[PDB]
């Protein structure tokens, strides 16, 4: 742990944080602006992730980002011995950005973030990880629009065994037994792609948190959105089959939504 941290550690001398600015605060966590300095003392507009008052779990959600390396994922710019350094996200997280009724997305653009987030998931796959919590309101969106697969971890009504738990994006088998593996992130995916067509709709409104499981069981599916193409509901289905291995990967994912996404001017 120490050894990775020593490895990306971040001075104090380099970092200033703007403790006038709070881009967001929860219970456990709180979000400054913040400005870090490289040796030729040119300035990185910077994200710095601090607990407001568990010191070894903030580390280790840390940690475990330094060793992600792909552009559709949030990197960690560093620690400062505790403030966890991150790239700042121009345009906040993916949720906020969608349902912004000023924003004009295309059906187009919203597949082309719904793609990212597939190609993060798919190096995510490939490294053995699972996120847990995907969700459009964890996927960061830069001054590039490059979706960023983040999670907001402590500083994270969407979540109801001291288990915190998103409900209503988690698969059937993680619902009953609380054990999720990467073709549980599959169906999670199913519910962003849901959420990005519907521009930021909460799924199953009229459902209770709870009361998910059995509304499941008794073979109902979120409604087709209107802005979402035939074939890419085919593709939420196929995320939301009861059987694990049913579930396509993030690698044939990336296929059928790039096949998808082509169909586009
Ligand atoms: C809420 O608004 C913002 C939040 C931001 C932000 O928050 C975090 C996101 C993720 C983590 N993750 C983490 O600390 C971790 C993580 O993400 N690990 C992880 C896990 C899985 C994975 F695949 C990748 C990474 C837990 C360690 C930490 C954060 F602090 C980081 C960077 N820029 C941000 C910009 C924001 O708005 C910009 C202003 C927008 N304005 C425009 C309109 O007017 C008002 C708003
Ligand atoms: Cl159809």
């Amino acid at each position: 742990l120490v050894q990775a941290v020593q490895h990306v550690v971040i001075g104090p001398s380099s970092l200033i944080v703007h403790f006038n600015e709070v881009i967001g605060r929860g219970h456990f966590g709180c979000v400054y602006h913040g400005t870090l300095l490289d040796n030729d003392g040119k300035k990185i507009h910077c994200a710095v992730k601090s607990l407001n008052r568990e010191v070894s779990q903030f580390l280790t959600e840390g940690i475990i980002m330094k060793d992600f390396s792909h552009p559709n994922v949030l990197s960690l710019l560093g620690i400062c011995l505790p403030l966890v350094v991150l790239p700042y996200m121009k345009h906040g997280d993916l949720r906020n950005f969608i349902r912004n009724e000023t924003h004009n997305p295309t059906v187009k653009d919203l597949i082309g973030f719904g793609l990212q987030v597939a190609k993060g998931m798919k190096y995510l796959a490939s490294k053995k990880f699972v996120h847990r919590d995907l969700a459009a309101r964890n996927c960061m969106l830069d001054e590039k629009f490059t979706v960023k697969v983040a999670d907001f971890g402590l500083a994270r009504e969407y979540y109801s065994t001291g288990a915190k738990l998103p409900v209503k994006w988690m698969a059937l088998e993680s619902l009953q037994t609380q054990k999720f593996t990467t073709k549980s992130d599959v169906w999670s995916f199913g519910v962003l792609l849901w959420e990005l067509m519907t521009r930021g709709a909460p799924p199953y409104p009229d459902v209770n948190t709870f009361d998910i499981t059995v509304y499941l069981l008794q073979g109902r599916r979120l409604l087709q959105p209107e802005y979402c193409p035939d074939p890419l509901y085919e593709v939420m289905l196929k995320c939301w089959h009861p059987k694990a291995e049913m579930r396509p990967s993030f690698s044939e994912l990336v296929s059928r939504i790039s096949a998808i996404f082509s169909t586009f001017i």
